[PDB]
């Protein structure tokens, strides 16, 4: 009998997915790491040469974390002393290696404790942030020019985001944007002076006698938010003036009237930048398009070029307004926006005309715009077979919108229903990355004729390994509720027999615009539960879920902890009705938003679930950050939505936990969902005399992702589920 | 069949011990609160009068926490708005009621948030501490005189202790000492300027959006300690026009050479005060005896009147040097010190002679001196039947030390083997309080011929209730380790059958000078475990335990986490070989020092224990406070005892937890054993891949003592022990 996929398999990564991570350096060449050597590949022919031999930095004296080659290929930026901060942020040391001299640069080094570094998009200028101020080096071995003098720890951030902008607005630590040819450097400045601090203990190595208190400016719902300013500096003037002026571009009057955010920065041309601003009530956004005025040295944004994007049913964008993609001349752009039917499609704008033209339509959504040439726009959508959980690449002819070609749909339709893409610098080539439902498959293609050039990685090694394993299967389908299709997936045990009754674990996330039913191939905890423990692991996309239009997505507007919670309960009831589920053994688990929904479900008194596990749950919306929470909830004030903030807490449901077995887990150094949130759940449970199981993870953050903690948490959870389900 | 003593019985206090808490107000009368009325009793005859009717404060408008009648009976201090701080400290509001004119004083009230208040020992003066400064009121209706002006939150403490002095030196918040007739007020001042702060989160009610950070000056082992000064003020010469003059009494030269503590203050006469000082290396202490100089207004401590107390085998005193008991003229005193055989006995000192004379001797110890007259000294000891865990009252004739009379031994030998005592003002009467092995028994006696006047409370009500419950029994016995007897107790299930095998829980504390094997009657968690669950609950006093001489007590000097741990393992090994113990079901548990020892035992690799529970454990001595830790461990420096600090941690034993089931529990707001200690244990177990059970208690302190948390922890621990022992 073939072995199963065991817990140790998952935790030790015995069965490894191979990737093909390339970095395009031109329109026809990419870099790829093979046996620690960096190789340069010709895309057209597939031949390679050694770009940088793996012995080059043997005598460097530090383990190199990552590298970045300058666009002109003259220098390599070496990243070491990597110290992680939040989801995206980290600090590091940096050295620059001169590739032509084959020599490390030892003068005017990037300082230690540098927060962010980026090459210009052309050539080899560098911008970096150190002690919250911006510096620019025109040449790697020459002195830096200081751009800002206002940086102040935890207070003023120049060219980097604060906590909430990193996590919820930009999905990045960086807050600087080079113009296309590197002449201008645009940047944001955040001011957190009056933003309250989250404070928590960090215990460190056992050698530390007194715990440290970590203090991070973090606006919880309704609290004082950071303010923001936007500036542009001419880097070509730095060597000519003692102190080059950063020119401010102010937000429009419609934004200045109240609290607001900077939510997008996109350069259109060498002398034109677009900015999107979002009101703190996030159903109203404004794009300004601003041109450099050579005579005054200022940036001016004509009101005739200003574009309003608003929502009557919810917030603007999936998580924020979408980015524009400008035509080469910068006089028009394409942007994903919600159409009159509530489906997200590509609209084409002229910069000085307010009405746009939709170039795609239908009951499906465009996921992203991937590339734009003079003749074609390339985008990813879930159109194919009406499956919201699939992804394919399409090409639309700009001179004739009726001509739309699916580039990926039929390449391998059994194996490949979920694609992403990486285009070369001017879109001459593209790499397709298939991520399921079969094993991932990486292929290279030429744009001139859309022909497949070669297979880059087909995971044949893993395929061979998996043939000797009793792997689970995945079912993706839908149920019909109130004449609406809602999609679900099930990870099914090997040799699945529909005449038997299986225990079921509902794996929940269910946040707004989430999607937990898809065609992606995963090797995870669920794989083990199904393969070794014969547990069905199900997920369901109910009201609030994404990629299916605004009627579904905006259903939870101002009402988190309602329909998305109810729909998970209803999904479990419908799974029972299917006949192969032991109704005495239904469980639920989730992380973060999934931890909140798990806890809300367990506290609902539905009687459907025996047990559940919440990891790093939100418990009360007033504890979570302003940008995310208010997007869906508005403000926690009596004039706005306080009543619902107060009605949607886990704590208020404490008495109902007497009916279930609950395991509550949280990292003590979670900067995102504060340990506070679980500390309040446990206290409410103690106060009503509810017994439950708990586990804290010392010094772990939201990811509980250290090697040892990751192994420990899944091991602890596995015991809990197995006990609940009476599994030996 | 009759009922057992259940978990609910323990948690809801179904079976209540009655007390008889009296307050002596003279040599002949005491106060006793009965049905919220305060009565005055005549000791000779037992007749009473109502002193204060319960309905006197019906319209008060605040719930009264406690009361304190002035020594002259003219006034009553009413305590309300009680807010607990640490083990002893709290703040409260106070009102004074005039018992003669039957009215509340509304003039010059004691302020809210008062930290400490006390009547003078004679009359009706008041001293109180507010905002860390001392105030004196000569008459309750008159303005206070401000004594100190330097008080500053968390920095300068006048007349109250800081955290470490409260917990580990004085066992009290007060640092004020009135002279016997109230002329002088002596006080200490603590300076915590350079003492580091422990910081931890406090979550508060759900409504609090951001957790608070609590910061407490707390010296961990080897850190900067508070400094201390001592002063005396004459309260008879205070002025409304001039600031009060406090006279400093400085520490002896032998103390000033390095870090030191003030460890005892005891008035001898109206004009003579004794002080004991202790070096930070706590094996050297000095008593000064200081006389008021009426012509200069100074306090002079003659060097000829200094008394040195030191230890070559350990520290000085059980937890600190003992208090002196001065004769009427103050020219001599009696003090418990360790004799040349290492047994603590009463020594008689002349104030100006170096050599003292021991008045008691033998292989047993004096527990405390209780009263002193010109003819007799009254003391409690464990001499009787050579049982270190029993306690009886004795008197010794001061003119002939061979004449020692036991006053409690034979009163009721079967019921009463553990006594404490409360004497009237000049020792004319005494109340005996028997606390086991039978139900507590309170009796009143006259000293002149040791007549047993009357039974005050015999708990006959509880006896009647317990007749219908299957109660456990208690065996107190000894084992021999290496020619020395060491005592243990077992709480044995009802109908105990030595032909059956019972699971066994070892209930451990095992701190230095601890005693867990005694004759005290207790109704606690162990009562339930034995009565209802048929578990034997054993405790053992091994090396380091108290009341059996220094050979045993000082065995762990400079070596915590060694012999006291080994001896618990050895006791369990011996119990496991008894015919009535199931060697497959032996568990261990304890709180604080007991949590440390439990964890050290579970990490020993002994294989004797299946499971255990540690509650608020110490895990590493460098995390614990200076005064306690250094008493036993010296300083954590390479030149002193660092090596042993480093090899006595729980964390180093983590790998050995692989073969046990462990439950780790800690309150998040424990100001004493910081949550940090358990946070480091859990991290070490995670790092070696050991699974275990955990529970945090949000906002609970060292006691985990709120009604709801208390019920929850014992419920959780009960489930854990029952699961471990396979009990339904
Ligand atoms: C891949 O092969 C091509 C062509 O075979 C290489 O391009 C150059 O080809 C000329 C022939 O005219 C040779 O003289 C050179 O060796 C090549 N140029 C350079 C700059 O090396 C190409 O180099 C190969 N690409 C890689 C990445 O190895
Ligand atoms: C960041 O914002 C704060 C206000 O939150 C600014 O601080 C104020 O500055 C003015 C001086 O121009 C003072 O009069 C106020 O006392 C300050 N207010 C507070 C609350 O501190 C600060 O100048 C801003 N910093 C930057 C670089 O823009
Ligand atoms: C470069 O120019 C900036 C902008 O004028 C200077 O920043 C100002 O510095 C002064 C005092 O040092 C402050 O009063 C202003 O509030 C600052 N303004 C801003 C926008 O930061 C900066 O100091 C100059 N650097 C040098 C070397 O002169
Ligand atoms: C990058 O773009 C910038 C902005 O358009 C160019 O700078 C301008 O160059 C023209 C010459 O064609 C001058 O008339 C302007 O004075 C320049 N403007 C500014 C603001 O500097 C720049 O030359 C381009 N760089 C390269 C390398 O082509
Ligand atoms: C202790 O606190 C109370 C409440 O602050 C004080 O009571 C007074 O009455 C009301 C509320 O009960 C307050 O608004 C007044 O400010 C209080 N002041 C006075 C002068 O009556 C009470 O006075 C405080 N006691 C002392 C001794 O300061
Ligand atoms: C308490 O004791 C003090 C000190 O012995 C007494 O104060 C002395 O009293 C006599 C008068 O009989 C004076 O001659 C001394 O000068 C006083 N000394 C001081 C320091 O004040 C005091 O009388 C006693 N008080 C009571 C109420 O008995
Ligand atoms: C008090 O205890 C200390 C520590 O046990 C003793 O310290 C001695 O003196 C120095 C301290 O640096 C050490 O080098 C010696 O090794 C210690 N002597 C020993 C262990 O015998 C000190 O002697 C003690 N004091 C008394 C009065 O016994
Ligand atoms: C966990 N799910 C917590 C609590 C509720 C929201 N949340 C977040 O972390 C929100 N931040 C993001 C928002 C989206 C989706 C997730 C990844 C992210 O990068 C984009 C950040 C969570
Ligand atoms: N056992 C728990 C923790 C950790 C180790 C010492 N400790 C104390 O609380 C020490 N402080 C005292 C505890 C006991 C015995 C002494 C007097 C006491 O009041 C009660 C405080 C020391
Ligand atoms: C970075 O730190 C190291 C070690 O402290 C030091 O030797 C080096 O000079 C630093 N580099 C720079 C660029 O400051
Ligand atoms: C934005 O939301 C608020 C609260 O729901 C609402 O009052 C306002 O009308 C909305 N704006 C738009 C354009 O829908
Ligand atoms: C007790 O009795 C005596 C004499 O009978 C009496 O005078 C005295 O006041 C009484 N004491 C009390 C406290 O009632
Ligand atoms: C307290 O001690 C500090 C030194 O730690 C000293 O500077 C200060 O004066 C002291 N304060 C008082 C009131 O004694
Ligand atoms: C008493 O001392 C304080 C503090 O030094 C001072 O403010 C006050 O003026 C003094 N009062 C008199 C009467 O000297
Ligand atoms: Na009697």
């Amino acid at each position: 009998t073939r072995k199963t996929y065991t817990l140790t398999d998952y935790l030790k990564n015995t069965y490894r997915l191979k990737l093909y991570s390339l970095r395009w350096i031109s329109d026809h060449e990419y870099l790829y790491k093979q046996e620690n050597n960096i190789l340069v590949f010709n895309a057209e022919y597939g031949n390679s040469s050694v770009f940088l031999e793996n012995s080059t930095f043997d005598e460097f004296g530090h383990s190199i974390n990552d590298y970045s080659i300058s666009p002109d290929g003259q220098f390599i930026l070496l990243e070491y002393n990597y110290v992680k901060q939040w989801r995206h942020s980290y600090t590091a040391s940096y050295d620059i290696y001169d590739l032509n001299k084959r020599q490390l640069i030892t003068e005017e080094r990037i300082p230690n404790n540098t927060q962010w570094v980026t090459w210009s998009p052309v050539g080899h200028k560098l911008a970096y942030v150190w002690n919250n101020d911006i510096y620019v080096k025109i040449e790697p071995n020459l002195p830096s020019y200081r751009i800002t003098w206002t940086g102040k720890e935890d207070i003023i951030y120049n060219g980097i985001t604060d906590w909430v902008y990193e996590e919820e607005v930009f999905s990045a630590y960086s807050a600087l944007w080079w113009s296309p040819n590197g002449t201008f450097l645009a940047y944001a400045q955040f001011n957190d002076t009056e933003v309250p601090l989250i404070e928590y203990s960090f215990y460190s190595d056992e050698s530390l006698q007194y715990p440290k208190t970590v203090r991070v400016p973090y606006p919880k719902a309704g609290a004082v938010n950071p303010t923001v300013k936007f500036f542009v500096v001419n880097t070509d003037s730095l060597s000519s003036v003692t102190n080059a002026t950063s020119i401010q571009i102010t937000a429009p009057a419609s934004m200045l009237i109240g609290d607001h955010y900077l939510c997008d920065v996109t350069w259109a041309t060498q002398e034109r930048i677009s900015l999107q601003w979002l009101r703190r009530i996030q159903n109203y956004s404004v794009m300004d398009i601003c041109d450099y005025d050579e005579s005054s040295g200022r940036w001016n944004c004509l009101v005739a070029r200003q574009h309003i994007e608003m929502s009557t049913t919810g917030w603007v964008g999936r998580f924020r307004p979408s980015e524009p993609h400008f035509t080469l001349d910068g006089n028009s752009f394409y942007k994903i926006i919600s159409n009159e039917e509530g489906y997200r499609h590509i609209c084409y704008f002229q910069i000085d005309k307010k009405d746009c033209t939709f170039i795609t339509k239908g009951t499906w959504e465009v996921i992203g715009i991937e590339a734009l040439t003079s003749d074609y726009l390339y985008y990813i959508s879930n159109e194919y077979k009406g499956m919201p959980g699939g992804r394919n690449l399409y090409k639309i002819q700009l001179s004739d919108y009726t001509k739309v070609t699916c580039l990926s749909c039929e390449l391998n339709p059994e194996r490949c229903q979920y694609y992403s893409v990486s285009f070369s610098k001017e879109a001459k080539y593209y790499q397709l990355r298939c991520s399921g439902p079969g094993l991932p498959l990486y292929t290279l293609h030429s744009s001139v004729n859309d022909k497949g050039l070669r297979v880059l990685e087909d995971n044949s090694a893993l395929d061979k390994m998996l043939q000797n394993v009793q792997m689970p299967s995945k079912k993706l389908d839908f149920i019909i509720l109130n004449e609406t299709k809602f999609w679900y997936q099930m990870i099914l045990p090997p040799h699945f027999d529909k005449s038997k009754k299986y225990p079921l674990l509902l794996d929940v996330y269910a946040g707004p615009c989430s999607q937990k039913a898809d065609t992606v191939f995963r090797l995870n905890w669920a794989t083990y539960l199904a393969s070794t423990e014969n547990i069905i692991v199900a997920s369901f996309d109910g009201r609030g879920s994404g990629y299916q239009g605004d009627k579904i997505m905006h259903a939870i507007n101002r009402r988190l902890g309602t329909f998305e919670v109810e729909d998970q309960i209803e999904a479990a009831r419908q799974f029972s009705k299917m006949g192969f589920v032991d109704n005495k053994r239904i469980a639920i688990w989730g992380w973060s938003y999934g931890g909140y929904v798990t806890s809300m479900v367990l506290g609902s008194g539905s009687g459907v679930f025996k047990c559940g596990i919440a990891v790093a749950p939100v418990s009360r919306w007033e504890y979570y950050d302003s940008v995310y929470t208010e997007r869906y909830m508005g403000l926690p004030t009596p004039e706005d939505n306080l009543d619902h903030y107060r009605n949607s807490t886990v704590m208020s449901r404490a008495e109902n936990f007497k009916q279930v077995e609950y395991l509550l887990i949280h990292g003590t150094a979670d900067d995102n969902v504060h340990f506070q949130q679980s500390a309040q759940i446990s206290k409410a449970l103690v106060d009503v005399g509810v017994d439950f199981q708990a586990m804290w993870y010392t010094d772990e953050d939201h990811g509980i992702a250290s090697s040892t903690a990751h192994q420990h948490i899944y091991t602890h959870m596995s015991h809990f589920i197995k006990q609940c389900f009476s599994l030996p």
